[PDB]
């Protein structure tokens, strides 16, 4: 099975998995001087006032938040999209020590953590059939960084003990995630990937350019989650994210200047 491990992790995944090699592969670093405004982008609207929060799962490689997508309750629109996108889970990258967890970087910056919010094109009519499109997934990126505490985060911590192992679910209803939002919505884009098997090329990546804060304590329970199930050896969940990949024939456009 692929993992993040010595002899399983992001190296070893092309064997399984050959479009690790892609064209369009993520996660990329942003070089900030590279990327190009374009004033033809918009803003984006984000649609979170009806959100409807079901539960909360240990993967085993990642902790999800999952909501009801069974009709236009939480979408995305505008920026550089096309259509509506419905909010389907959110879940984090992070590392074993706050120098590094992001997926992206900036300017080779790494921050301590990434949030992905992951929603797909309703034209597809299912998730399963957006992952097989190429403008079908629109995942929205935060960086986290370490200092003040986000109130809005706390809820979510406060529930990892319960899901400490992989394949524990738990409920997780009334959570709103307006509440992990940073004030601007400014965002780089380009065209990319599933950044974890199988690392289909459906993905519309917006980037915010605005990290939120958590605190040291709130960074801390993410990293005594597990990557194994109960009762097997103990594999602390530290450090599942993907390297940079290579930008290839690409360009990262930014909505502001
Ligand atoms: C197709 C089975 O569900 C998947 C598989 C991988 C995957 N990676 C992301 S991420 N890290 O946001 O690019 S969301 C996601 C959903
Ligand atoms: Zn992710």
């Amino acid at each position: 099975h692929w993992g993040y491990g010595k002899h399983n992790g992001p190296e070893h995944w092309h064997k399984d998995f050959p479009i690790a090699k892609g064209e369009r592969q993520s996660p990329v670093d942003i070089d900030t001087h590279t990327a190009k405004y374009d004033p033809s982008l918009k803003p984006l609207s984000v649609s979170y006032d009806q959100a409807t929060s079901l539960r909360i799962l240990n993967n085993g490689h990642s902790f999800q938040v999952e909501f009801d997508d069974s009709q236009d309750k939480a979408v995305l629109k505008g920026g550089p999209l096309d259509g509506t996108y419905r909010l389907i889970q959110f879940h984090f990258h992070w590392g074993s020590l706050d120098g590094q967890g992001s997926e992206h970087t900036v300017d080779k910056k790494k921050y301590a953590a990434e949030l992905h919010l992951v929603h797909w094109n309703t034209k597809y009519g299912d998730f399963g059939k957006a992952v097989q499109q190429p403008d079908g997934l629109a995942v929205l990126g935060i960086f986290l960084k370490v200092g003040s505490a986000k109130p809005g985060l706390q809820k979510v911590v406060d529930v990892l003990d319960s899901i400490k192992t992989k394949g524990k679910s738990a409920d997780f209803t009334n959570f709103d995630p307006r509440g992990l939002l940073p004030e601007s919505l400014d965002y780089w884009t380009y065209p990319g990937s599933l950044t974890t098997p199988p690392l289909l090329e459906c993905v519309t990546w917006i980037v915010l350019k605005e990290p939120i804060s958590v605190s040291s304590e709130q960074v801390l329970k993410f990293r005594k989650l597990n990557f194994n199930g109960e009762g097997e050896p103990e594999e602390l969940m530290v450090d599942n994210w993907r390297p940079a990949q290579p930008l290839k024939n690409r360009q990262i456009k930014a909505s502001f200047k």
